[PDB]
């Protein structure tokens, strides 16, 4: 009952009685744990920026209240001072607009919370390469963090294939700003991958996808470094180290 800022855990509650669990009026899903049936399941996430230092989380059961506490851990992630801090950047207001547009679209989809399954047992990698830029790479005008790695960077040659971590339903399969041609994956209880930066989309919206499918071939889309596969994960709302939170889920659900 540490965690490490924008890192996901898996917290189990006993199922008989259980009726909600909040955090200050935010109710956080649950979903039945896979191999233990008294068991229940929540995902939750601390946000890499600006978190809070303790979270005291409340399960409510029929006869019980039961409090949960969580420290926020600071990791530790590889960060470095910027030295401008101009922070406000002045984009055209045609850019101003396609990225609100695209963030009022994003965040409706990673908001809303399939209550079943869409996956199909534990995580694959979406290609069998290696992590040349690790999440959470922190770029810090102290005192916090100014902007960070949301997702972690496989190599890739421009057109690689690249194959969905897991099976789940498209729900973004377009040229975005910042992502470059993404695809965003809901796998259920709001699980949701990312596949960034690609060449060439082969999924369409709403089409329903199985694990180890092809989705498309990476590129240097959106990316300023040159050609490369971003992959992310969003849990719980938040942005979470996605090799770390496959590693809690496949342990889970293998
Ligand atoms: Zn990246």
């Amino acid at each position: 009952m540490e965690l490490i800022k924008g890192q996901a855990l898996f917290l189990e509650l006993d199922k008989k009685d259980f009726l909600s669990l909040k955090n200050n009026d935010k109710n956080i899903p649950t979903f039945a744990h896979p191999k233990n049936q008294e068991k229940i399941l929540a995902i939750f996430s601390l946000p890499y920026k600006n978190p809070p230092q303790n979270t005291k989380l409340i399960a409510f059961y029929k006869d019980k209240k039961e409090e949960i506490f969580i420290k926020t851990l600071e990791g530790n992630y590889k960060s470095e001072k910027l030295q401008v801090e101009n922070k406000k950047i002045f984009p055209p207001k045609t850019i101003q607009e396609r990225i609100a547009k695209e963030l009022k679209e994003a965040n409706a989809i990673y908001s809303s919370y399939t209550p079943k399954a869409l996956f199909n047992g534990a995580f694959n990698i979406p290609l069998n390469s290696f992590i040349t830029s690790d999440f959470g790479k922190a770029r810090t005008f102290n005192e916090k963090v100014a902007s960070y790695h949301s997702g972690t960077d496989f190599r890739a040659a421009t057109g690689t294939p690249i194959y969905a971590a897991n099976s789940g339903v498209v729900k973004i399969a377009k040229d975005r700003y910042f992502a470059g041609n993404s695809v965003v994956i809901d796998h259920g209880f709001g699980i949701y991958s990312q596949y960034y930066h690609l060449s060439k989309i082969d999924v369409k919206v709403g089409q329903k996808i199985k694990k180890g499918e092809l989705i498309g071939l990476s590129g240097a889309s959106g990316r300023v470094s040159g050609p490369a596969l971003h992959f992310g994960i969003l849990a719980g709302g938040k942005q979470v180290d996605p090799l770390d939170f496959v590693s809690k889920f496949n342990a889970i659900f293998q």
